[PDB]
């Protein structure tokens, strides 16, 4: 029942790209801002380069798994892997997203973020997630931190590090114990290590909550061990001040105990899209009207660089 995965994995010469400056640091890897020039193509492509420290064979296995997933996705609302460089250190080359992660963007820019941007971001994430479902991909780590901003107008889902691809036959994926973001997790996943597209939907609800609260941490001041019981009791994240009941009810649905009664991503696209048509009706934000948000000769965005 499973179709062949015919995605190309592109191997890139080290010489083809130059790191310009560091973006983020981890012992495991450091992401770099960079320029990519395909050999003799006359284009420059802004990129983010993730290269691992001097690191374990296991570390190299995980990075390759990430590369496999990223190579296999092509959607406007998903980040895609441009290629990999097989140096002494393995490097993932990705499209640069100039405005960084969405979680940082909302926190930084709250005073200038209108209802239209929020509702639109919600539609875009739903579109990306729906695409992943079409691809039978369960992301397993959806969060504001894992959404990137190409422009304030355009966002893409990222971080396929925990991402798992379902067999056509099998709905659910059962996970060996590993470090997890409980606060974004569905209850069934927390209790049983069970992940589904519907479980992704619970995560989406939390992500929406994060955007509506302009980057607040969910269940702040509460230990992860506690969270499972709290949900069991029936506690849920509080309605955000900007949110109307219409928006909030959607989040609540995402957090329902019965996974099937939760909304489909395709539905989420429809509902948010209607709201986006008249944003002030569904999100109440002070001063909504006033706010506005944002050799290079041969530079081309990755989205415009095809094969
Ligand atoms: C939610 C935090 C987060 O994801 N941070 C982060 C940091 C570094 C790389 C990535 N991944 C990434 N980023 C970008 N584009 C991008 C990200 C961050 C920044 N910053 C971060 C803060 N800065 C400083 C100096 O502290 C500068 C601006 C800038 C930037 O582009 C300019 N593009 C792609 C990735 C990818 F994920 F690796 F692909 C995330």
């Amino acid at each position: 029942g499973e179709a062949p995965n015919q995605a190309l994995l592109r191997i890139l010469k080290e010489t083809e790209f130059k790191k310009i400056k560091v973006l983020g640091s981890g012992a495991f890897g450091t992401v770099y801002k960079g320029l990519w020039i395909p050999e003799g193509e006359k284009v420059k492509i802004p990129v983010a380069i993730k290269e691992l420290r001097a690191t374990s064979p296991k570390a190299n296995k995980e990075i390759l798994d990430e590369a496999y997933v990223m190579a296999s996705v092509d959607n406007p609302h998903v980040c895609r892997l441009l290629g990999i460089c097989l140096t002494s250190t393995v490097q993932l080359i990705m499209q640069l997203m100039p405005f960084g992660c969405l979680l940082d963007y909302v926190r930084e820019h709250k005073d200038n973020i209108g209802s239209q941007y929020l509702l639109n971001w919600c539609v875009q994430i739903a579109k990306g997630m729906n695409y992943l479902e079409d691809r039978r991909l369960v992301h397993r780590d959806l969060a504001a931190r894992n959404v990137l901003v190409k422009t304030p107008q355009h966002v893409k889902i990222t971080d396929f590090g925990l991402a798992k691809l379902l067999g056509a036959e099998e709905k659910e994926y059962h996970a060996e114990g590993g470090k997890v973001p409980i606060k974004w997790m569905a209850l069934e996943s927390i209790l049983h290590r069970i992940y589904t597209h519907q479980s992704d939907v619970w995560s989406y609800g939390v992500t929406v909550w994060e955007l509506m609260t302009f980057g607040s941490k969910p269940y702040d001041g509460i230990p992860a061990s506690e969270i499972s019981s709290i949900l069991e009791k029936g506690e849920r994240l509080p309605q955000p001040p900007i949110c109307t009941i219409d928006v909030y009810m959607i989040m609540v649905k995402c957090w329902m105990i019965d996974a099937d009664s939760r909304p489909k991503f395709r539905e989420l696209i429809i509902e948010f899209s209607k709201m986006a048509r008249d944003p002030q009706r569904y999100l109440v934000i002070q001063g909504d009207e006033r706010m506005h948000l944002p050799d290079m000769d041969d530079v081309v965005d990755a989205d415009e660089y095809l094969i």
